[PDB]
């Protein structure tokens, strides 16, 4: 590996409590949907870069909790495309739900012509947020004399957040596949 | 190990690799007009050797004859991580010796983006014959031993441009190459 951001893709078995772990969390919401498969991507440059962005934000944020697994429909096209390079280049960012049902819509997670449809269970580096609006590059400026320093994500509310949109890149680490249809 | 799940990792080759260049170069000499975006190698553990394990069997079987070829096909965006994981296992699967006839549209179907996708596979052609539309498996060799078949079928025996392959791990997905117009 090179910086080419190589990866495996291993599926897990349903005796394995990461399948139960993460099937309950789509359940939640996605329980009238039948799970084919769940399968955990390992990108080892694509981790080591997740992982150091959120020692920095860690470091920088104090008590909050600056992480937050949320979910990601997309097309069967682009899986091989976010395994190797995630979601890296409210705003011209990327979209993340609190709940799967609001991923598991066929705008998001299109079926392909299978019928199966595809959710990835991503770690997103949530950190500070505050509401935001449709223009947006990079997140709006936290203090006025200090405009350098950036909010790290926006949400649709913040006091009962129910998606948010990341615009750094390796703010998200998309862990889990879940491949399932109506 | 991996509990028989046909795991598999994605590697993309270097330019600076010999074997990018090999890809490449068999690749150029009927889409040189193409570009390449970038050359993978699919390491599947347990496909392999039970492509290995097919390989073996039909090397004891078929004498003096040349039992592997290194063909094309081309897939739509979609199929790549079932083609990963499964290679092309269950009228059969079509192969091409020529990648210009694999590039187009029709089988490596442009995604959003404009990238288009071919495999460069491993395909164990063994003894072949020529074939016809409705065959679920290849045609018998013998008709007092109508159980021994064909290992595939082709468009013309003499000179083959086209291989049907139908038989499971006969196949392995060894190159996807990921190229534009
Ligand atoms: C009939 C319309 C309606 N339409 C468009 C959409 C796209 N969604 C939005 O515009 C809502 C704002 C974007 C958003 O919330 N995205 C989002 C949020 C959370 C997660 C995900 C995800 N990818 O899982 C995606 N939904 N419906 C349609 C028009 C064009 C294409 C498809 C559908
Ligand atoms: C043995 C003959 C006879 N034949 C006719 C049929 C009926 N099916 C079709 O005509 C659809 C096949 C279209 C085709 O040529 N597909 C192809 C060939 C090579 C590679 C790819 C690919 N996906 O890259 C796709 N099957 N066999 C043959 C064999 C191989 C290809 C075409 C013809």
């Amino acid at each position: 590996d090179m910086k080419q951001q190589n990866f495996c893709v291993v599926e897990l078995l349903p005796s394995d409590p990461e399948y139960n772990t993460v099937a309950s969390k789509f359940n939640q919401t996605c329980s009238h949907f039948r799970i084919e498969k769940i399968e955990r991507i390992q990108n080892p440059d694509l981790w080591n870069s997740y992982q150091a962005k959120k020692k920095t934000m860690d470091a920088k944020n104090g008590q909050t909790m600056n992480e937050k697994q949320l979910f990601h429909g997309t097309d069967a096209g682009s899986v091989p495309h976010v395994n190797r390079n995630g979601f890296n280049r409210y705003g011209k960012g990327t979209y993340f739900a609190v709940n799967a049902n609001y991923s598991a819509n066929d705008t998001y997670s299109r079926p392909d012509a299978n019928g199966r449809k595809h959710v990835y269970y991503v770690r997103v580096l949530t950190g500070i947020y505050t509401h935001g609006n449709h223009s947006l590059i990079v997140p709006p400026s936290k203090n006025p004399q200090n405009p350098t320093d950036l909010y790290d994500t926006v949400t649709d509310n913040v006091h009962h957040p129910s998606l948010f949109v990341a615009f750094y890149d390796y703010q998200a680490y998309p862990e889990y596949l879940i491949t399932f249809r109506k």
